[PDB]
RNA sequence: GGGAAUCCCUUCUGCAGCACCGUUUUAGAGCUAGAAAUAGCAAGUUAAAAUAAGGCUAGUCCGUUAUCAACUUGAAAAAGUG
DNA sequence: CAATACCTGGAGCTGCAGAAGGTGTTCC
DNA sequence: CCAGGTATTG
């Protein structure tokens, strides 16, 4: 018996079918195992298993890593309460005690309940003298006075608990940026340089302007309208933008061709400015260089807003103001609600549910928040200006802990704790001796590329060490082997050489491999001139004087530069025709002209001697990115260069990796040339011979020396190899589940392996990624448009306003101007039009007033509008509102548009399937079925694996009426399996040759047509004019039968059809989080749980809301009434995901600290979630936890209602004499509406069992019969929402809402029958549970 | 058909370092008239500690991803069964 | 029990490797 | 968003 298996791999199903000879689906009997009546049951062979969505571990990761970063705060704490130890014992002995317990209520506390002191009085006092933190920081940051060792304390572990970023690398000291004298400064630096156009900046003042909060450009236009004469984008403009954070470009300003688009922020700046002093000389780099200081003023000012003369602790000076100015303005808001509308002030000031002031101290209300509440309220009263004012620049009533605080770096935390240290080290000498230990324990940070401390008991660790003993803060540098961990942090991730896999791969960046790829590009150029009979190769010669003359002295080698400066300046050539690079060479000697500049020595960077010191350079440039480390590693290379090139080659940095190896590119060599790979592309006579060439030729060793080199280490498993695979987790999910149903059917057909495996794989928070790119972009391209249209990241998931604001409210294909309020009126319009590239991201989408002004609808927007629009399309492309690609398509005109082969190849594409995982599922079924070899010890191919794109079974339901609906059930899935399998044997079946382009394994014109009539031998009259076709269709040369018109069809038909489906929804044990997140206030409930052993939740609040891991079936014994008496219960247990791993190390034990007793160990019944258990009249149930149900049926609705719901709704169209044909069949079977619903009803009557809510769908339903037929039919798909299975969920039917009916209790399935199904569901053991207890 | 190096993007997986909130219990003596419920007023901004229960391997480590129908032997691994 | 309504931790910043989609070149 | 936990109300 032969057979063909039909596989639909999705995130959350795999569809599988079986056809055989005639693409029928066989019907087995199976077995059925368990202690019910059945012993056997007919299973169809169609089926889909259904799952969860496999997630990322994203958020595992996140998690752990914040787990750690607890840890460490902890041992911080820690660190100084060792180092506060025996002089805090000698003041008081339990101060740290009371510390550790402050949590605990006074009934549980060891200790005096008030922590600092222990004794109310002093405590009183404290917080009276200092109402927060921030109050005995600047104090004893100013005082002399010998202050308490408690008090010192606490404001150290308060700046350590919380010490800030480290987004700043060296020092701080905020006394010496001050915006007034870097202002001057920067003045001062200008008129230097152009004394002839100076600015006077007398009477303007600095600080308020620049240090305002305000937006960048307000400000900048500020202290521009106080300089008359200058403008916002002359020079000294747009110095101040640059400072101010934005993106000025300095191009207008001296004149350069080349755009100098700076912004400090941008890590390529570095280079940005160098380049730009490359243009313009290094006398402005004095300037550019100050503006930057001002910068830094600038954003030191938004965190200090007071004057750093007057203390030593500017960032607790500003939380004091805060502090100082939320009591003054609290006490005139009072005085004014009092005064105007006393009868709210209650609302505002005693109701924390409402978002007042009492909501904002003592509720929910966030700063955000109580502005929105008050807002109004000081609208409209008087004397509420100054408020108002405060309201709006985000400073009114401001607490001191809050969002915002993220600004400040750990270099003004550690500011303070100096200062206090060496104040209180003259009284204690403890603090001076450990004055540097503390400082230490606020500024250490473990590093990124050290990872994990651990002792071989972490799987994400890799740091080794260079003694073996406990790292502390102090000992890091000692103990921590930083170059090796820093080493293994890289190596561990980067690839190998494939051709050499012992030998470790090059940098990319490296001078030998940049000398590689451009010898490589540059071997197989051609040339042509007048005298020359055929175009030639480049000589060794040639080559050479091509790279001294070229690629040493210019950064990029166009053709021009080609043609002109080597084929004119040396051959003396007029013309030249050249061929094999196109504009210029992609490949470019980079790195060698970075080293030029920095070391100023082109003898050194030619001479080969140094190759090897300048490779390590580079190495290390790249291996490494702390400087004081690269620092160490270049000390070697001291004597070579002065001090001054040695900063400047610590301050250059390289990222990335090449694909080769130096031990290919210029390590190993032929036997008889003696050369290597990089010798071979410097000169080869006249042959020329690239890497490829070079690697693969049998008269070169180079080969031979390949595969000899070639190891393989240990086999994969299945899982394992699945895992290394390169794609979603979600589709790797999809992937595994496949394979084990392939398995599992090739046992169903006893060992017996399918003639062809057809396969045919699926397509494939957000808004907060795009209005980052949209602000990106507006800031980038100096547009106001987000100052005249604010917008929410929400409101960017419509197409037409993303589109506007990434095109800047511009038409792209006309220079104007759009209007937001008319975006309905717009059109949204594919660049290459969708009849070629099934494209509808916005990344071949653009918005304009009419697509008719696009030019021709059958190809690339026309030349005229790429003249038109080519400049602020790269506008665009720069600010990164537009990809490469887009641009590109957009432009596609101007280099021809769309040729004909390019149609060819879209149609092409839409059929034949080239993504990478899917070629890799192919070869993983491949692999598994062919195992034997031939003769020639070739594979023997018995099973081919077709695969086949999602859009030809889609034409071929939509051509033949057998139409999906999703809602109405999950069997599509196993439908869409079946339709693969048949379309892909008959279509490789009619042509053969076809194998290459759907089979695994190894003029335009007539290609288009072919492809895109390839499908047309299904067809009975093809309409293309209107051929018609045999109604029997065979294979030309083998004669044999492909499809029968007449008959097949019918089978199609009659399969579809079929209500029995073997719909499986995969049993899960639920992992994660423990429980819902939230930390819940006291209550007397025993659903909370306990956040600590101790910690009481009726004392101290806790989590409820657990996770289910899996249900157990209890059967046992429990103690009744006062008694105590043994009443015997057959009930669920929940096992929570924190229980399990207790339950499992000994389940009786659990259970009977649960309260059963005697429980019947033997019948204990492990239920994961989606449990299936049926019940009477075909009743299903899955269990959703141990108290909630879902539901179990499938909706077997027949094909013509699926058809008609299908036509009626406009579900997706084709001739106007087959559209009037699809309606005029809607409207003659209109009383299949009726019949639609009575089908519904008699199954929820029979299965959902939803009372109030089937009554009032059919209420709903007889409310809306005289609705246009297409909307009733749109919402009859709704009404599926009720009878789907799963989770029940609300629906809609027009504007009436149906609440989802919850299964709230699992006591049925006590006595029902439990079903344990295999993958595919066919074979099945069915347990009886009535017969227990 | 498959594959490779290179220019230019873009997206997606995996990992490590760090902050800022939030929340929870406690501490910041509420006062006065009431027997009392309650009324009138005062006040509020800060901190400690925990942030998966916890684990042994005791590290400044690990604890939310992947994997899982049933049954037989198996300690587990696995293999086998219609 | 069953209807019903509400609830869910936010999601900054720095550094790194990799495969893979899209154009284009040179090749096995 | 989803959908399972929770209290409330009855
Ligand atoms: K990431
Ligand atoms: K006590
Ligand atoms: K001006
Ligand atoms: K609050
Ligand atoms: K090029
Ligand atoms: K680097
Ligand atoms: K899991
Ligand atoms: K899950
Ligand atoms: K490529
Ligand atoms: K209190
Ligand atoms: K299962
Ligand atoms: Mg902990
Ligand atoms: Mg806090």
């Amino acid at each position: 018996k032969k057979y063909s298996i039909g596989l639909a791999i999705g995130t959350n199903s795999v569809g599988w079918a079986v056809i055989t000879d005639e693409y029928k689906v066989p019907s087995k009997k199976f077995k059925v195992l368990g202690n019910t009546d059945r012993h056997s049951i007919k299973k169809n062979l169609i089926g889909a298993l259904l799952f969860d969505s496999g997630e990322t571990a994203e958020a595992t990761r996140l998690k752990r890593t914040a787990r750690r970063r607890y840890t460490r705060r902890k041992n911080r704490i820690c660190y100084l309460q060792e180092i506060f130890s025996n002089e805090m014992a000698k003041v008081d002995d339990s101060f740290f005690h009371r510390l550790e317990e402050s949590f605990l209520v006074e009934e549980d506390k060891k200790h005096e309940r008030h922590p600092i002191f222990g004794n109310i009085v002093d405590e009183v006092a404290y917080h009276e003298k200092y109402p927060t933190i921030y109050h005995l920081r600047k104090k004893l940051v100013d005082s002399t006075d010998k202050a308490d060792l408690r008090l010192i304390y606490l404001a150290l572990a308060h700046m350590i608990k919380f010490r800030g970023h480290f987004l700043i690398e060296g020092d701080l000291n905020p006394d010496n940026s001050d915006v007034d004298k870097l202002f001057i400064q920067l003045v001062q630096t200008y008129n230097q340089l152009f004394e002839e156009n100076p600015i006077n900046a007398s009477g303007v003042d600095a600080k308020a302007i620049l240090s305002a909060r305000l937006s960048k450009s307000r400000r900048l236009e500020n202290l521009i309208a106080q300089l008359p004469g200058e403008k916002k984008n002359g020079l000294f403009g747009n110095l101040i933008a640059l400072s101010l954070g934005l993106t000025p470009n300095f191009k207008s300003n001296f004149d350069l061709a080349e755009d100098a688009k700076l912004q400090l922020s941008k890590d390529t700046y570095d280079d940005d400015l160098d380049n730009l002093l490359a243009q313009i000389g290094d006398q402005y780099a004095d300037l550019f260089l100050a503006a930057k200081n001002l910068s830094d003023a600038i954003l030191l000012s938004d965190i200090l807003r007071v004057n750093t003369e007057i203390t030593k602790a500017p960032l607790s000076a500003s939380m004091i103001k805060r502090y100082d100015e939320h009591h003054q303005d609290l006490t005139l808001l009072k005085a004014l609600v009092r005064q105007q509308l006393p009868e709210k002030y209650k609302e505002i000031f005693f109701d924390q549910s409402k978002n007042g002031y009492a909501g904002y101290i003592d509720g929910g209300a966030s700063q955000e928040e109580f502005y929105k509440f008050i807002k109004p309220i000081l609208e409209k009263m008087d004397g509420t200006e100054e408020l108002l004012v405060k309201l709006n620049r985000e400073d009114l009533l401001r607490k001191q802990r809050t969002f915002d605080n993220g600004s400040i770096p750990h270099q003004i935390h550690l500011g303070e704790l100096h200062a206090i240290l060496r104040r209180q080290e003259d009284f204690y000498p403890f603090l001076k001796d450990n004055r540097e230990k503390i400082e230490k324990i606020l500024t250490f940070r473990i590093p990124y590329y050290v990872g994990p401390l651990a002792r071989g008991n972490s799987r994400f660790a890799w740091m080794t060490r260079k003694s073996e003993e406990t790292i502390t803060p102090w000992n890091f540098e000692e103990v921590v082997d930083k170059g090796a961990s820093a080493q293994s942090f890289i190596e561990r991730m980067t690839n190998f050489d494939k051709n050499l896999p012992n030998e470790k791969v090059l940098p990319k960046h490296s001078l030998l491999y940049e000398y590689f790829t451009v010898y490589n590009e540059l071997t197989k150029v051609k040339y042509v001139t007048e005298g020359m009979r055929k175009p030639a190769f480049l000589s060794g010669e040639q080559k050479k004087a091509i790279v001294d003359l070229l690629f040493k002295t210019n950064r990029k080698v166009t053709v021009k530069q080609l043609k002109e400066d080597y084929f004119k300046k040396i051959e003396c050539f007029d013309s030249v025709e050249i061929s094999g690079v196109e504009d210029r060479f992609n490949a470019s000697l980079g790195t060698y002209h970075d080293l030029l500049k920095i070391i100023k020595d082109k003898d050194f960077l030619d001479n080969e001697e140094n190759e090897d010191i300048l490779e390590d350079i580079v190495l290390t440039l790249t291996l490494f990115e702390d400087r004081e480390m690269i620092e160490e590693r270049l000390k070697t290379y001291a004597h070579l260069f002065d001090d001054k090139v040695m900063k400047q080659l610590k301050r250059r940095r390289y990222t990335g990796w090449g694909r080769l190896s130096r031990k290919l590119i210029n390590g190993i060599r032929d036997k008889q040339s003696g050369k290597t790979i990089l010798d071979f592309l410097k000169s080869d006579g006249f042959a020329n011979r690239n890497f490829m060439q070079l690697i693969h030729d049998d008269s070169l060793t180079f080969k031979e020396d390949i595969q000899k080199a070639q190891v393989s280490g240990q086999g994969d498993s299945l899982h394992e190899h699945i895992a290394n695979l390169a794609g979603s987790p979600a589709i790797k999910k999809g992937i595994l589940q496949t394979v084990k149903v392939v398995d599992e059917l090739v046992k169903v057909m006893g060992r017996h392996k399918p003639e062809n495996i057809v396969i045919e794989m699926a397509r494939e928070k957000n808004s907060r990624e795009r209005m980052k790119r949209i602000e990106e972009g507006i800031k980038e391209l100096g547009s106001q448009i987000l100052k005249e249209h604010p917008v929410e990241n929400t409101q960017l998931q419509n197409e037409k306003l993303y589109l506007y604001y990434l095109q800047n409210g511009r038409d792209m294909y006309v220079d104007q101007e759009l209007d937001i309020n008319r975006l309905s009126d717009y059109d949204v319009d594919a660049i290459v039009p969708q009849s070629f590239l099934k494209d509808d991201s916005i990344d071949n989408k653009v918005l304009t007033r009419s697509d008719k002004n696009r030019g021709k609808s059958d190809n690339v927007p026309s030349e005229e509008v790429v003249k038109k629009m080519k400049n602020y399309w790269r506008q665009l492309l720069n600010a990164k509102l537009i990809t490469q690609r887009k641009f590109d398509n957009l432009t596609k005109a101007e280099r021809g548009g769309l040729s004909e082969l390019d149609k060819a190849g879209f149609i092409k594409r839409q059929l034949v399937e080239t993504r990478q995982i899917t070629k890799h599922v192919a070869q993983i079924l491949d692999s598994r079925m062919n195992t034997k070899y031939d003769e020639n010890d070739k594979l023997i191919r018995e099973v081919k694996v077709i695969t086949l794109k999602s859009k030809l079974v889609s034409d071929f339901r939509k051509d033949f009426q057998f139409y999906k609906v999703r809602e109405i059930n999950n069997y599509h899935h196993a439908h869409d399996a079946y339709l693969n399998a048949v379309v892909g044997t008959a279509l490789i079946k009619k042509y053969p040759k076809l194998e290459s382009e759907f089979v695994y394994g190894d003029k335009a014109t007539a290609k288009y047509f072919f492809y895109s009539n390839i499908m047309n031998f299904f067809k009975t009259e093809i309409t293309l004019e209107i051929r018609k076709r045999p109604l029997i269709e065979t294979n030309g040369e083998t004669g044999e039968i492909v499809w029968d018109k007449g008959r097949d069809f019918a089978t199609v038909r009659k399969v579809l059809s079929m209500p029995q489906v073997n719909i499986v929804k995969k049993t899960e044990v639920q992992t994660g989080g423990f429980s819902k997140e939230s930390i819940l206030p006291k209550r007397n409930s025993d659903k909370l749980i306990a956040r600590k052993k101790d910690w009481d939740p009726k004392k101290y609040g806790g989590f409820d809301s657990p996770t289910v891991a899996y249900s157990v079936l209890v059967v046992a014994k429990v103690e009744k009434g006062k008694s105590k008496k043994l009443k015997s219960v057959k009930e669920l247990l929940g096992i929570t995901i924190m229980e399990r791993s207790s339950f499992e190390k000994n389940p009786i034990d659990f259970l009977e600290a649960k309260g059963y007793k005697e429980v019947k160990k033997d019948l204990i019944i492990k239920l994961p979630k989606y449990s299936l258990f049926e019940l009477e009249n075909g009743r299903k149930r899955m269990l959703a936890s141990a108290g909630e149900l879902q539901k179990g049926n499938e909706l077997a609705l027949p094909s013509k209602y699926v058809n008609f719901l299908y036509l009626a709704s406009h579900y997706e169209k084709g001739s106007p004499e087959d559209n009037e044909q699809k309606q005029l069949f809607v409207e003659q079977h209109k009383h299949y509406l009726d019949e639609i619903i009575e089908q519904i009803s008699e199954f929820s009557k029979r299965v959902i069992l939803a009372d109030a809510n089937l009554d009032k769908v059919l209420s709903a339903y007889n409310k809306h019969r005289d609705k246009p037929i297409r909307e009733q039919a749109e919402n009859i798909i709704h009404l599926f929402t009720l009878t789907n299975l799963g989770a029940p969920a609300a629906f809609k039917y027009f504007d009436t809402t149906i609440d989802r009916k919850r299964y709230t209790s699992t006591k049925e399935v006590l006595d029902a029958t439990l079903i344990h199904q295999s993958i595919t569901g066919l074979y099945e053991t069915r347990i009886d549970l009535s017969q227990l207890g």
